[PDB]
Order: structure tokens, then sequence, then C-alpha cells
């Protein structure tokens, strides 16, 4: 039984980043990896996804060339030049991350890892034990796919997995789902040529942001050619002669409900949730605490509810993002081995940003949440919407949207929700002013950038 | 004599800026304009050259087309067609700012003012005598040119002023000057088109800023194929049969001097500084102060030596940029009509962009300034150098550095310079972030924002 100081499972962002904080800090770290190191963000999240949305952006500029005085592009794009070049970059990256562990002294066990019966906390892996006085499960998670028995024909989909090894551009794409990633999705393949179809539940995408964003959005995407199937599901799904049959109830609220088969699909694309990977761990041995859907139960400092086992990232359910995977696995090698107790992740005004087009930029709450936890009379918000100066020479458009949530009297900045042109690089320093307590007066004390969008900010009323 | 609570000078960016917010603090208030609305900015400044960069971008990704799977755009630019496009643009933005002063009910005098020899302080238009208790100059600048007896020919030259009436892309060209302005002008040239040089007296561009900065865009500038003609400038120039013929002098350091001709010049560009529009106001008729360049001198309220008489904007000669004129008039007419006496413009860590390719972003001080004020032991400055995701499939490749300076054991942040990507909305957050005091901690602190190059910004080390 080979002993170390810390037992990482799962080489991905939140492993990772903890495991070479660690090692900084003089702890002897190993980490266990069954597939690729970089994890879900590397191999089929964050870095695949950019690198598409990058190509999708291509497109739609190359839309408003004539306009800016160029002659038009005519081109077919060609799915196959970029899927390679993808491919490679994320054999770089790993190539990298392998190196970065070497270089850090941090072992590599490569396999799957799971819990023995043993009474010390102790894994194997590959018929070998391994034990240390601290272990954390970074697993992540995967996508989620409806049962064949609830919806038959199911298995005939793909998720965001089988998205990255598409070879070619479907002709014809049904995505189902209405978060983050299926919105991202849609945007990418509808600009790149698919004639794509959304299916959401409700009537609206992105339901958990700040109304105006979520109204926003699904009329962009609209606007962009996507079709927006409101208060539809899918009952069932047959493959035919050519390509794929889908079948849908739409039952929109008043209304009486309505079957509709949906013809020559070539890709269905299951966008409706993740499950974390515990599956395969036998935390029953232990008795490790998880709750109904398999996510491992931490308390603010990322304990389990046994001693020495600690939790962090995807698997934990809260705030799915790289970063925070990062951030809390950091503050978490900074209490055990640098030991500051007071060493954790707040999981308050995390930043995110939606890669659609045009993208989405997000902080802390919406303006139903500010109006919950201040009250009505203590919640003031600043919205405004103009079209960026950029399509002010072309016949396409697109609105920017911006709104601000101050609460109390002070008018702190509880909230900054948008969605336009560089929204994407816009939020991070904003974020950073947020999370420091900043008032409107100080947004309003900083003088504007001109000419930008961002200005916009800084000069609202 | 007609008589008005305020009498505004010049309707530009700080003129309407202070005189709108005058009127709705309940002051008659009147603005005296010889030209366009909008002055400088939005006439022959900020918007048209916006319009103009926004082009260039086009271009530039237009070089990358195929390495995203596209086929390769072939055309030649057609300036006319966005000439034309961007003159309209302007001429919408005039008719909306006259819109905006007549829903005020701020009254505009047509033509050009001038002091009387008045007692009491009293400007003349047209014959018309105007005064009242507060006026404000607001007149802004000019291009500066050189004298035909320093330099023969140079009249031949045209200022930022006459490249936006060229209504053709010009074969070659020739710009002299360092500043941000020749830098954005050389930029946009180039990248439609224009063979270019830039002429500088030494060996980098924009030197006033921080020394990683005007290094590395001074590289970029000649990656992107602009001639830098350094440690040169201009000793005559004539017109011959087709174009102009420039006569140089390079003397470089520990080098004997040499001259050249640079014959065929389509168009020479003179961005070598900017003049005070002080000469025609008969400023000496009530003694108000200048000093050599013909700026006005004001105290930190705006306040000339004279009672009853401010100035804000290009006119003071400091910092030139239309949203230290808005703010500045703006916190003028609070001080003057709500009687807060207290308010006044910060004129500390104000930020700027320049739009050049690719785009720099900068606020507080520079590593240098840092360690005068600071001294060399109390300084911490933290940089990266990498390639933004967006290269990682293009043969075509731009840098993004990053440079934060800090001060004291706090390590607060003074100071944030870089050029990349996205750079130029990036900013503006960081601005809000860098005013209310930060330090290194409240970035670091801060989740990131991935995968985006802002998040470099909070994760350095
Ligand atoms: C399509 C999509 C796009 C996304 N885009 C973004 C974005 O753009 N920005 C963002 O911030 N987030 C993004 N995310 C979410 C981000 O990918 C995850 O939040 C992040 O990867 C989670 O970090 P993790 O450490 O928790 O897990 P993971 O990265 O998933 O790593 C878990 C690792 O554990 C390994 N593992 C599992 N079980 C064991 C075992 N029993 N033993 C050994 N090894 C094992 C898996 O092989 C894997 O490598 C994206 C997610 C996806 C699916
Ligand atoms: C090529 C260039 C690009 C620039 N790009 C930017 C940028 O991108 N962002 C930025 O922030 N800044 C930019 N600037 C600087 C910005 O244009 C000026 O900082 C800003 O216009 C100055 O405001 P002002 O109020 O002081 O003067 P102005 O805008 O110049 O207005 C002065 C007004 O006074 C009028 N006037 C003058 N004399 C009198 C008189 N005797 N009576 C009556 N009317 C009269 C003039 O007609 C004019 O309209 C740019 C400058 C230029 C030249």
């Amino acid at each position: 039984v080979a002993s170390y100081d810390y037992l990482v499972i799962g080489g991905g962002s939140g492993g990772l980043a903890s495991a070479r904080r660690a090692a900084e800090l003089g702890a002897r770290a190993a980490v266990v990896e069954s597939h690729k190191l970089g994890g879900t963000c590397v191999n089929v999240g964050c870095v695949p996804k950019k690198v598409m949305w990058n190509t999708a952006v291509h497109s739609e500029f190359m839309h408003d060339h004539a306009d800016y005085g160029f002659p038009s592009c005519e081109g077919k794009f060609n799915w196959r030049v970029i899927k390679e070049k993808r491919d490679a970059y994320v054999s770089r990256l790993n190539a990298i991350y392998q190196n970065n562990l070497t270089k850090s002294h941090i072992e590599i066990i490569r396999g799957h890892a799971a819990f023995t019966s043993d009474p010390k906390p102790t894994i194997e892996v590959s018929g070998k034990k391994y034990t240390a006085p601290h272990i954390l499960i970074a697993t992540g998670g995967m996508p989620s796919t409806p049962h064949e028995s609830q919806i038959p024909g199911a298995s005939l989909g793909i998720t965001s997995d089988g998205f990255f090894q598409l070879e070619e551009l479907p002709g014809r794409s049904v995505i189902v789902g209405a978060g983050y990633i299926a919105v991202e999705m849609a945007g990418i393949l509808s600009a790149l040529g698919s004639k794509t179809s959304l299916m959401i539940r409700h009537d609206k995408v992105l339901r958990s942001f700040d109304s105006m964003i979520s109204t926003n959005c699904t009329e962009e995407l609209e606007n962009a050619g996507v079709e927006v199937l409101k208060f539809s599901q899918v009952k069932e799904v047959k493959k035919t002669l050519s390509g794929l049959e889908v079948s849908m109830v739409t039952a929109v609220p008043g209304r009486l409900p309505v079957m509709t088969m949906i013809p020559d699909v070539d890709c269905l694309l299951w966008a409706i949730g993740r499950v974390p990977n515990t599956k395969d761990l036998s935390l029953n041995k232990l008795g490790i605490q998880t709750d109904d859907k398999g996510h491992i139960i931490v308390d603010e400092f990322q304990n389990t509810n046994v001693k020495g086992i600690y939790a962090v990232g995807d698997v934990c359910g809260k705030a799915l993002l790289t970063p925070v995977a990062i951030a809390a696995g950091r503050k978490l090698a900074h209490r055990l081995f640098e030991y500051k107790e007071d060493s954790k992740l707040d999981y308050n005004n995390i930043p995110t940003v939606v890669f659609s087009h045009p993208p989405i930029g997000t902080v802390g709450l919406t303006e139903d949440e500010a109006i919950h936890k201040y009250g009505i009379e203590n919640v003031k918000t600043y919205s405004t919407s103009f079209t960026p100066m950029y399509h002010a020479v072309t016949k396409r458009k697109t609105k920017c949207v911006m709104k601000m949530v101050c609460a109390n009297k002070e008018e702190k900045v509880v909230g900054i929700h948008m969605q336009g042109l560089g929204c994407d690089e816009m939020l991070q320093g904003f974020a950073v002013a947020v999370k420091m307590g900043a008032t409107k007066a100080d947004f309003d004390n900083t003088v504007a950038i001109h000419p930008t969008s961002s200005e916009e900010l800084v000069t609202l009323r």
C-alpha cells in the first residue's frame, strides 16, 4: 500500500489545480486519471467549444463583408478542416498538462479508481492499493441522456461529447434543452450552415438567468435563423431510410396539445443535463454522503461527511464551471498544506459567460433574486438597449442589452447582466468590481472609454 | 445684451455635456458653435475613426478566413463605399445632437464667439452681444502643421482632418508622428491596402506609455507590414510629376546622418500634435491666462484666473479625450448650479484605449511613474505574454501582453497596461476596480471567466 500526502482522484480542472498547488506547498501528491488529462474542459468542453465558436463568429462577420466595402465571400464551410486543427490543438494541450505534472513531481496513476472496504480510506487502481491522510474526489460528471424506457429511440441521439466527434456538418439538426450548452451548440451549428431547431420545454431559454437575458437571448436566436420550438418535447425517435424522424408533442398552455413529426434529421443532440461521475466509486464502502442525483455532499470547505475525504468540481453539482473547480481546488490545498483553516471559496458573485451570438455575460443576482433578498422597496435596476456602433453600417443587426441591479440606499451593485458584441471580454473587470462591493457611485465616478460598448455600463442613468 | 445663466462657447464634447447638465439643474443656457455640433469627436475624431477601425479589423479577419475552413476572400477594398456610409452616420449624429439640445431648451447661437472689451465678461457673435454670470470656454483644438519656413512644402501634406475627406485609398502613404493618432492612422491605412510608412523621431512609438507597450506596439506595427522609419524626420517635401517626394534625414545615434528621398507618395499625413483653439477669442481683452502654446490655464475646478469664466476639454491641453471633457463639464455644472463646491474631476486613473491592431488599453501609472512616486523598493509588477486562443488555428499571429503595476506591501494596483485582441472592451471594468483602490488580492480573489483573454489578469503570478 503506497502512501502519499495527497491523493487526487480525477485529472480534470479541479483535480489538477489542487494537486499542483499542494505539491508547491511541499506535499507528495499523486493524481489518478482513467482517461485523458485536462478532463472535460480541455477534451470535450471549454476549449474545443471556443474554437468552434470562433469559427461561427467568422461566418457571421463574413455576412457583413460586402457592407464594409469588400467583395462578397462565397464559400461553403469545410468542417473537417477545422475539426482536424481543433483535435490537434487539444492534443498539444494534453501533452502540456502532462509535462506540467511531471515538472511538479506529481505522480500520475493511470487507471480507474475506486474505494476499498479497508478501514482507513484507501483506493484501488488496477489491483494496486494507494492511501493518504487527505483524498480528493474530483471525478466531474457526464452528459445526461433519456432512458429508452421513457423515450423510445433515445439512444439514436448524441450528446455534447458526440458533437466533438462529428466529422461532417449535419444538414439538419435538432437540439433538445434550454441551458447554456444547448444554446451554444444551436448557435454554432446554425451559424455554420445547419438547418437548426432548438426544442425547449417552455417559452424561453436560460430561464435561470435574469429575465431580460432569457427574453433577449431567445429573440436573438430566432433572429439568427434558429427555429425555437417552444413548449415541446420528444415523444419518440426512430431511424428512417434517410436520417431520423423525431416525434414531438407541443403543449402550449391554454391550447390543445399537438403531435408533430420532424423528418430527415441528421443530428439529434440531447443537451438536457449533466450527471455526476460517482457510480463506480464504491462510495458506499465508506458511507460517503450523496444526494439522490449522485452528487457528493460537502460543506463550505469541500469536506465530505468523512474525515480526510473531500470533493470539488462538477461532482458536487454546484456552479459547474472550470474556474470554480480550479479556485475551490486551490483554496483547499492552501487550507490543508499551508494550514489556513479559513481558506475556502466564496460561491457568491461567480461570473459566467455564455458563448451565444452575441455572447452573454453575467455576475451576481438577477433582479428577482435581489428582490427576494432585499425586498422590492430596496431594489433598483438600471438598463439600456442599443445597437452597437459596429452595425451602424450593416444591414444585419444584433442588439446590446445591459442591466445593473442595485440594492439599498447606497445602491450596491449586486448584479450585472448583458448580451452583445464584446461582452465576453468585458465582464472580468466588472466582476472584480462587484466582488469588491462597488456601488453605482463607484461606476459613475469612473471615466468612460470612448467609443466602446463597455462605456455604457459606467454611464447608466 | 441678452443675458443667460450659463454661456457655453463651443458645441463639442465638453461644451454640450456641460450645457445639458446645467439645463437639467434649471439653468437657462445657450451654446455658441461656429461649425457642426458634436465637435471634433463626432465629425473628425472618435466616431469616423472607429468606423474605419472596424473596417480595418474586417480586412485582418478576412486574412484568416481560409485558416478557419472557409474559401479565401479575393477582393479589393472599395473605399468610397465605406466613406459614404461613414459620412451618412456622422450626419445622423449631428441631427440627433441638435435635437438633444432643443429638447433640453438650450439655445443654440450659431457663429464664431469672441470676448468684447466690455467690463463684465461679454462675448459677441455676429454683431450681437451675450453675457452670463458663468461662461465656459470649450473651444477644443486643431491639428498642428509645420511652418513652410521650417519644412518647405509642408502645406502639401494633410492632417487627420484631411484624412476624413479622402475619397480614395492612397496607394502610398507616409505618416509623420509617434502618438496614438499617428499609430491609428498608420494601422488603418496599412490594413486597408496602402503601402504605409510611419516616420518617428526616435526608436519607438507611444513613448509616453509603459515601456512594455511602446516596445510591443512598435513590433506589432512592423509585423503588420508597416514600415517604421526610426530616428527620422522630414527635411522637405515637393510635388513631383506623380505624387510627392519626401526628403528625410535619418540620424541613428552613434552613426552618420543620411538623407533619403521617398518618391511617389500619394499621401503625406502630419500627426505631430494638436494646438488649442484660442487664437481668435480675444482672451487678452479680459486678460485670461494661457501658457505659451495657447492653452487656457485652469485650477482643479476648471476656473480660469478670471471669476465667472471657466474652461474644460482639449483647450486646457491636458488628457485630450472626449470622456474627460464630458466628465469635467458635468462636474462643473453640478458645482455651479447644484452648489456642490467640492464637485470636480479627478484626473488620476483616466483609462485610454488606442485603436491599433491589436488594440491597447491602459489606466494608471506606468512602471516608471510608479517607481518615481513610491520608490523601486516599493514597486512590484506582474506581466504575461501569450498568443490568444483565436490564433491557435491560424498562420497569422498577434500577441497579447499584460502588465500590472503594484505598490507597497498591500500591492495596490496602480497601473494596468495591455495590448491584444479584445483589450478595447476589456479595460472599462478594471478601470472601475483601479479607481476603487483594488489590491492584487482583490483581483486574485475574483473567479476567472474561461476561456477568455481577460482571465489572465486575475490569474497573474
Ligand atoms: C460542452 C461543455 C462546454 C463547457 N464550456 C465551459 C466553458 O466554456 N467555461 C467553463 O468554465 N466551463 C465549461 N464547461 C464546464 C467545465 O467543463 C467543467 O465545469 C469542468 O471540466 C469541471 O471540472 P472537474 O474537475 O470537476 O471535472 P472534469 O474536468 O470533468 O474532470 C473529471 C476527470 O475525472 C476522471 N475520472 C473520473 N472518474 C475517475 C476515476 N473513478 N478514476 C480515475 N479518473 C477518473 C475523468 O476522466 C476526467 O478526466 C463546459 C462543459 C461542457 C460539457
Ligand atoms: C483623429 C482623432 C481621433 C480621436 N479619437 C478619440 C477617441 O477615439 N476617443 C476619445 O476619447 N477621444 C478622441 N479623440 C480626442 C477627442 O476628439 C477630443 O478630446 C474631444 O473632441 C475634445 O472635446 P472639446 O469639447 O474640448 O472640443 P471639441 O470637440 O473639439 O469641440 C470644440 C467646438 O468648439 C467650436 N468652436 C471653436 N471655437 C469657437 C468659437 N470662437 N465660437 C464658437 N464655436 C467655436 C469647434 O467648432 C467645435 O465644435 C480624437 C481626436 C481626434 C483628432
